[PDB]
């Protein structure tokens, strides 16, 4: 029954199958976002739901006979596999957003369909040239997310008052968003020189920044 | 009679007599904006309006004959025709939009002049490259706006309520405009993880995008 | 006596006279700033003000003696001449910007000091290669300030009443500077559907300026 | 002696073991954030922390000896001098920021491992061939900022009251951050033109910014 499985699993139809599914989810998902759907036709997609749900681990039990230690090597299975087991835990208990992450099995049209994968690859694959770049980053963000917490963080705390604030309100002014208006400016009605720590912050943010789409553009 | 015509529209003169009505067109147009100049030569200029109006669909009946098919084939034919096509319904009944897109062809400037078409065509030409990154994108919002309507829809609806104001604000949040203290540090008075949303939300789509202009930084 | 001044003015020691002058003069306006330092050493400064002009029109009557009609074909000559001519507008009549257009002069430290004649100058010449799509821009921007004018201008005059209103609008929404909080989501309040005008202008002129910068790294 | 402790210095065990101390105090100042963590292993902490300051001078007193001068040409030497130096600087008197400037010490963390230093150098070597650029720029915020506290101080003193107002609100602009809602149509309900300086120094200021990217990504 292998090769009968085999031939089942690594069919066009099969795998057409499942695509064809996905765009039907995928559809059913943006439906349910609709409180008056929901109110006519909210039984009809919670089943319809279920159904492809059950499909899908069907198809991921067939696909492991098939591939055995091979699929749990496969990256674009691995997470099929992970994408589908979080749609699988009870619509009950534990964290709630279980229910919302839910919609991550559309990240199956990524997997399921060619040219998107390369897409995606493609990007990915960039990611290693940048890891001593990003190794750099987090380390500085680090540093000055600790300055910062302790620099202004006893008349600010909503900004800086926690190392997870620094955090967050770092990034911000790296995205330069608001930045002056929102963060530097006020901070400088209290401490004058604040911007001695900031604009060195931005120049240094803004100029590795910069360096590292150079690189992604010479890789 | 043919011969004949295909004589005066395929002539210097025709082409630049068109330019010419364009260039006074346009001209007339950012003088219709003043209600000052309504109040004193209104009827001037929209009688001279009609009048291009009709001189326009001239052309581009005398310009059919000479090509038949071969105008319909044409992309920059084809605008032309829908542009005046736009020009003609009566300044009446429907949508006001209809009144509002006559503007829409001083965009002939660009399609009686070369280098203007050279320049478009060599823009428009980059887009099929961008096709797979565009698609990937779009099922990677999709996806988030469709995660953010259930995740904070209910206490945010002006910005997450609906599909659609989802997509508006995820777009918002990707051109890093007023994100944080205009979206998120506000959602995260509620919903106090929420960043755990948006983080990965911007570094994704900030990524591709570079990506996206570095592709286009080759071919 | 031709030569004898070809021979002081061509000299070494004149041209380092002039650029020592330029950043002198350069330090004084920085101090002239300050309310505090005017109300001491204001008319030690005022003076020498009065007379390192007098220096530059002796120098600007001199080098044109010299140099004749290649002076007046000479970009940078041409720029002194007209940067130091502002400085001879008396210190009244007409406008105040005079006065103030008056620091303009030390951008001959530029004009004065080459490798920045290069870098200024290797600035420049890119601009002939961005020609085609400026052009583009400027008919597009002017069509949907238009459209923008008689789109939005009765309900939010402070922003789109008159065609120059919409184009600062329109320039502040391609810098994308507030445009969601600041302008489109109030205008949304009115004009349901104007997301449908402003994110394909975001889009286009995105784009157009992606281009134009993929465009100077390959020339 | 010398070489018996030449050959401690130079052990991959003595590096390795700087390296851990690095990483061990890098823990410890993102816990001594913890208003928490204080109260109850504070001391622990702040014991710790002398010790490894300790370590560290004993280091670099071991490190001169075997390279003398040699060390004192080397920018990482330097640096971990100058870093540890700080933190050698009593928990007492002057300035307080001396106190937290203690946490530079974590970027030994970069000079003590490759790699980084290589991505670090590989960053700074950019800058000599950026200096024309930068040189130009200075002096056009320069150029500008004199302008504007001239022609905007007196009824914006936040602004541009000061030179060194002027040089941050300028600033501000430039990385276009809340330019428009927040500075210039403020401006122009006084001084109606202002537009007219402020367009023009958004152009210029990121026509430079674009090629000065375009120029890394060549070199
Ligand atoms: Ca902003
Ligand atoms: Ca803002």
């Amino acid at each position: 029954m292998y090769l009968r499985i085999t031939n089942i699993v690594e069919s066009s139809f099969f795998t057409k199958f499942i695509i064809y599914l996905i765009v039907l989810n995928g559809i059913t998902m943006g439906l349910e976002t609709s409180k008056t759907f929901m109110q006519s036709f909210g039984v009809y997609t919670t089943l319809f739901n279920q159904i492809v749900i059950t499909i899908f681990t069907i198809e991921i039990i067939l696909r492991i006979y098939v591939h055995r230690i091979s699929f749990f090597k496969d990256p674009w299975s691995l997470f099929d596999f992970f994408v589908v087991a979080i749609s699988l835990v009870p619509t009950s208990s534990g964290f709630e957003i279980l229910r919302v992450l839910r919609v991550l099995r559309l990240f199956r049209l990524v997997t399921a369909v060619p040219q998107m994968r390369k897409i995606v690859s493609a990007l990915i694959s960039v990611i290693p040239g940048m890891l001593s770049v990003i190794a750099l980053m987090t380390l500085f963000f680090y540093i000055f997310a600790i300055m910062a917490t302790q620099l202004f963080g006893e008349r600010f705390p909503e900004w800086f008052g926690t190392l997870g604030e620094s955090f967050y309100t770092l990034f911000q002014v790296m995205t330069l968003e608001s930045w002056s208006m929102g963060i530097v400016r006020p901070l400088m009605e209290v401490y004058p020189y604040a911007w001695v720590f900031f604009i060195p912050f931005i120049f240094v943010v803004t100029f590795v920044m910069i360096n590292l789409v150079v690189a992604i553009c010479v890789d």
